[PDB]
């Protein structure tokens, strides 16, 4: 039984707008979950996130995390904007809302229920559950099932 929660996460889109999904695996309890959609009109940085999103919604309890991912757009952000963005009650400097403040603000509220551990990982080098995260993002993607509600094009 291992101590630490562990989430590997990846998304992937055919368009901008076009067809997307995500794949995220969660080691949690004793069990390995498997999480997976596909979504009709999206883009690659929206599934990045709602893989992360995914995974995390699904810890029941206060956890220590480990969280995998080759993602640039969740690395700054968590890196070099979130912090920011909550200090400027998450608008931009022209004074517009973020884009994709619907997906930052729901994985803020994730974030703040556990004690988080990121590993930044180069795409060309993961753990074998980063490739089949990517596996599952491109399956997903072939086969869309759900809208992404929260996308729009403006902001």
């Amino acid at each position: 039984m291992l101590k630490q929660v562990e989430i590997f996460t990846d998304g992937s889109c055919l368009g901008n707008p076009g067809p997307g999904g995500y794949g995220a695996i969660l080691r949690y309890r004793g069990r390995e979950k498997t999480f997976s959609a596909g979504y009709t009109r999206t883009t690659n940085n929206r599934m990045e996130l709602m893989a992360a999103i995914v995974a995390l919604e699904a810890l029941k309890e206060h956890c220590e995390v480990i969280l995998s991912t080759d993602s640039q757009y969740v690395r700054q952000g968590i890196t070099q904007w979130i912090h920011n963005w909550k200090k400027r009650g998450w608008k931009t400097a022209d004074k517009k809302p973020v884009k994709n403040v619907d997906l930052w603000q729901r994985l803020d509220a994730a974030l703040g229920q556990h004690q988080i551990k990121w590993e930044w990982v180069k795409g060309h080098a993961g753990h074998p559950e980063n490739e089949r995260c990517a596996e599952l993002a491109r399956a997903a993607a072939m086969n869309p099932t759900l809208e992404d509600t929260g996308y729009q094009v403006e902001v």
